C-alpha cells in the first residue's frame, strides 16, 4: 500500500503515497514485468468521471476543494457534457493541465522545471496555415536567441476523431532521411519514412545530410499541408572538439531546439492530439543516441579512426573512448555558441533533488528508471543507484499512432 | 498467451511463450512497476506440487516424460515426503537443477555458459571444517591457474530451518573494509559490517586496503567458525594501465574469482541455503562499480587528478573520461596476467545471441534490463536496444536475509 524507495548510494529512503491515486495501467502484472518494453472516441459516461477527477485535483490545487466555485464548475461541465458530449477547459485549467502532464511524465529527467512551462493556447486555430503561424511563434519564443525557454502549443481537442489536428513530424525540427541507391542511408535513418511522405506530397528534397524537414500539418481532419520553417528561426550548432581540430571535418551539426510533436495530451478526459512541446537538450541525447546509435548517424567508427585507436579488439574500449570525446564536443559546441544545454551529471543531480522535493511536497514522483538513467556512464550518475516507482498519473502525454497509418485521405 | 519483444535497433521481433510457466511473483502490479527495485519452512502440503513440477521438467529434458522410471521416481519422492516431510534429490537431478537455476537467472548476462557448469555435491558435509575443505577445492578447481571454470558447491538443504548451512560471506573472496574513527573508510566500504563480525569472531585483521577476508562458515545450524583461505589459492591481479605508467602507483589490485556465496538455490521446492557459485568477471563489475561507485573504492577523483582533467565543471566529462581509462586498465591487467575476463561489448553481444537462441529452442529467456545493461556505455552495447520480459522460473537463485540478522546463537 505505502511504498518505500532507497537510494543505494546515500541510503536515503523516501516514502511514496502518491501512487495510491494511480489511474492508468503499467503494462505489468505479478507474473511478468514489462519495464523495458517501449510501449506496453470517448463517450459521455466515460468523460464525466475523468472530468470530475481533473476538476477535483484542480480545485484542490487552488485550495478551494469542495467550494461553491468548485461545485459550480463541476455542475456546468456535467451539463455541457450531457448537451455537447464534450466540454471546454477554462484557460486556467488548460495551463494547470499542461504543466501537470509534464509533472507526471515519468520518463522526463528534466521535470524539475515543470512549473515554468509557457502555454500557448491555440484552441482557436482552424487551418494548417494557422498551425504554421502558431508553430513558428512557438519555435521563436522557445529558441529565444539560444536562451531556451520551455513551451507547449495546444491545438483544438478531438471531437469525433474525424476532425483531429496533427503534426505529422515527430519533432518540429528534424533532419531528413533518404535511402540511396548505394543501399546505404543518407541523412537520418529515423525519418526515412517521414521524408518519403513529404516527397510523396511535394517536398523538394535537397538530398543533403542535414536538411531541416518541412512541417506537415493536418488541421480539422483535412489532409496535411507543407510549409518550410523560416530558416532564420531554426537555430543550429556546428559541432567541433575543444582539442581535436580534425573534428569539424566530419561536417557535423545539430539543431538547438528539441521539440517532441507526435504525442497526445490528455486533460480531464479531453484529448489534444496536436500538442507540440519543447525544452532543451541533455548532451547525451545528441552525442550518445543521435550520433552513435547504430541505427542513426552511426559515427563511432569514423571518430574512432580519426583518433587512431586500436579498433582491432573490442576490449581496448575504443568505442567507449570515442563516445566520451563526441559528447565533450557536443556539450562544447553548444556552450560556445551560447545555446542552452545540460550534461547528464548535472541533469540527474537535478532530478534527484526534484524527486526528494516531489516526495515531500506531493508524496511521490513517478519515474521510469529505464529511461531516466543516461545512455552513458550510467552508474556514475546518482539516479542509477536510486530506486524508482513507475506508475501513470493524469493529466498525461500519451503515445499515439503515426497519422499516416491512420489518415483517411 | 503469446508476448512479443522488439529490438529497436534491428527491428527483430521475438515471441515469448515460456512466461506461461512462470510461478513466483514480480513485485509489480498493473498499478505500479517495481522493475528498478533491488528486492521487492515448507510443509508436505506445499512441497508435493513443487517436487512434481520439477521432476516433470527434468524427465521431459532427458526425454523420458511419462516413462516408468519417471513414474516410479515420482512415487518414490511422494512416499518419502509424507514419510519424512522432505526428500533427497538424485545426483543427476541436482546437477540439472543447478544448471537451470543459472539458466533462469534473469539478472545474469553470462548465461550463455549455463550448460557448462561444474557441480560439486557437498550434501554429505556435516561440519564447518568440512565446509572449508569443500570451499578450498572449489576455489582451486575454479581458478585453474587463471583459466577460470564456472562451478558451484552445494551443501545440505534446509530441513527444519534450525539446522541450516550458510556461508556468512557474501562472496568467497572479498576485501575487508574498516570504518576509521575519523569517518573515512579503509578498504572496501561494502564489507565493513561483515568485517566487524569477523573481527568480533576472533579474526586478526591486518588492516590494509586489500586484505582477503576469512571465511565464516555455519554448518548444520551451529555457530559460524573462521577459516583463512590458503593464500596460495587466492589469485590476484595488480592493476596497471597500458599507457599510463603512473596508474600502477595507485596501489590497486583485484581478486580474479567472483564467487557469490549468499544466495539461496531452490530446486523442486527444496532449499539450499549454502550454494556458493563462481564464473569470471566482466570488466565493468570491477572498473565501474567496485572502483568508481561513490560507496566503494571511489577512485574517480584520484585517477582524475593524475590525468589532469578539467575537474572544475562536470560538463567537461572528466568523470566519464577517467571511468573509461580505469576500465581499460582492468581489462588490460587481467589479460596480461592471463586471467579470464570479458569486456562488456563482447558479453552483451554474446548474451543477445544466447537470448535469441533461448527464444527459439525454449520459447523465451527471462531477463532484467536494469541489470543486463552495463553500468557504463549502455546504448553502445546491443542489450540496451532490446526489449526484455522479466519473470521468475524455478529452479532459481533467491536472496535470503543476511544470517547475522537471523541466527540463533548457541554460544
Ligand atoms: C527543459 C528541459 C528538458 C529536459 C532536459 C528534458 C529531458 C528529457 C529526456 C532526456 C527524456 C528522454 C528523451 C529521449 O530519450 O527521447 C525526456 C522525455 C520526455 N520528456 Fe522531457 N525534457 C525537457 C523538457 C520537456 C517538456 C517541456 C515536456 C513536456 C511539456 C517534457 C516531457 C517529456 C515526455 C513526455 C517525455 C517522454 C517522451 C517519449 O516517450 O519519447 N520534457 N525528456
Ligand atoms: C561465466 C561467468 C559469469 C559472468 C560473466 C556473469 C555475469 C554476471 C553479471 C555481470 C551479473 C551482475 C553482477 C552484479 O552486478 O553483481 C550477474 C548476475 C548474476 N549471475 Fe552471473 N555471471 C557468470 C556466472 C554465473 C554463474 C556460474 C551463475 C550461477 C551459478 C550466475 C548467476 C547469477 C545470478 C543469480 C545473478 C544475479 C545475482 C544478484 O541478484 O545479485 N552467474 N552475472
Ligand atoms: C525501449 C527499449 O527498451 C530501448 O530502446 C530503450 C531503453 N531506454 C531508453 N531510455 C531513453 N531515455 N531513451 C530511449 N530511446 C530508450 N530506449
Ligand atoms: C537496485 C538499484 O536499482 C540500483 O542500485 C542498481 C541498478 N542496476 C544494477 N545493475 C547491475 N548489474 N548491478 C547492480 N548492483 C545494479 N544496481
Ligand atoms: N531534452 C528534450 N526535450 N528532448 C526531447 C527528445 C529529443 C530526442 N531525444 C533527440 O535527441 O532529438
Ligand atoms: N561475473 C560474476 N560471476 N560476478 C559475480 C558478482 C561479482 C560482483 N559484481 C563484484 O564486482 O565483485
Ligand atoms: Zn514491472
Amino acid at each position: 500500500r505505502f511504498l518505500k524507495v532507497k537510494n543505494w548510494e546515500t541510503d536515503v529512503v523516501l516514502t511514496d503515497t502518491l501512487h495510491l491515486k494511480s489511474t492508468l495501467e503499467t503494462g505489468c502484472t505479478e507474473h511478468i514485468c514489462m519495464g523495458s518494453i517501449m510501449n506496453p472516441v470517448r463517450t459521455k459516461d466515460q468523460l464525466f468521471p475523468l472530468a470530475k477527477e481533473f476538476l477535483d485535483q484542480y480545485y484542490s490545487s487552488i485550495k478551494r476543494f469542495g467550494s461553491k466555485a468548485h461545485m459550480d464548475r463541476l455542475e456546468e461541465v456535467n451539463k455541457e457534457i450531457e448537451s455537447t458530449s464534450t466540454y471546454q477547459l477554462k484557460d486556467t485549467e488548460l495551463i494547470y493541465g499542461a504543466k501537470h502532464a509534464w509533472r507526471n511524465a515519468s520518463r522526463c529527467v528534466g521535470r524539475i522545471q515543470w512549473s515554468k512551462l509557457q502555454v500557448f493556447d491555440a484552441r482557436d486555430c482552424t487551418t494548417a496555415h494557422g498551425m504554421f503561424n502558431y508553430i513558428c511563434n512557438h519555435v521563436k519564443y522557445a529558441t529565444n536567441k539560444g536562451n531556451l525557454r520551455s513551451a507547449i502549443t495546444i491545438f483544438p481537442q478531438r471531437t469525433d476523431g474525424k476532425h483531429d489536428f496533427r503534426v505529422w513530424n515527430s519533432q518540429l525540427i528534424r533532419y531528413a532521411g533518404y535511402k540511396q541507391p548505394d543501399g546505404s542511408t543518407l541523412g537520418d535513418p529515423a525519418n526515412v519514412q517521414f521524408t518519403e511522405i513529404c516527397i510523396q506530397q511535394g517536398w523538394k528534397a535537397p538530398r543533403g545530410r542535414f536538411d531541416v524537414l518541412p512541417l506537415l500539418l493536418q488541421a480539422n481532419g483535412n489532409d496535411p499541408e507543407l510549409f518550410q520553417i523560416p530558416p532564420e528561426l531554426v537555430l543550429e550548432v556546428p559541432i567541433r572538439h575543444p582539442k581535436f581540430d580534425w573534428f569539424k571535418d566530419l561536417g557535423l551539426k545539430w539543431y538547438g531546439l528539441p521539440a517532441v510533436s507526435n504525442m497526445l495530451l490528455e486533460i480531464g478526459g479531453l484529448e489534444f492530439s496536436a500538442c507540440p512541446f519543447s525544452g532543451w537538450y541533455m548532451g547525451t541525447e545528441i552525442g550518445v543516441r543521435d550520433y552513435c546509435d547504430n541505427s542513426r548517424y552511426n559515427i563511432l567508427e569514423e571518430v574512432a579512426k580519426k583518433m587512431d585507436l586500436d579498433m582491432r579488439k573490442t576490449s581496448s574500449l575504443w568505442k567507449d573512448q570515442a563516445l566520451v570525446e563526441i559528447n565533450i564536443a557536443v556539450l562544447y559546441s553548444f556552450q560556445s555558441d551560447k545555446v542552452t544545454i545540460v550534461d547528464h551529471h548535472s541533469a540527474t543531480e537535478s532530478f534527484i533533488k526534484h524527486m526528494e522535493n516531489e516526495y515531500r511536497c506531493r508524496g511521490g514522483c513517478p519515474a521510469d528508471w529505464v529511461w531516466i538513467v543516461p545512455p552513458m556512464s550510467g552508474s556514475i550518475t546518482p539516479v542509477f543507484h536510486q530506486e524508482m516507482l513507475n506508475y501513470r498519473l493524469t493529466p498525461s502525454f500519451e503515445y499515439q499512432p503515426d497519422p499516416w497509418n491512420t489518415h483517411v485521405w
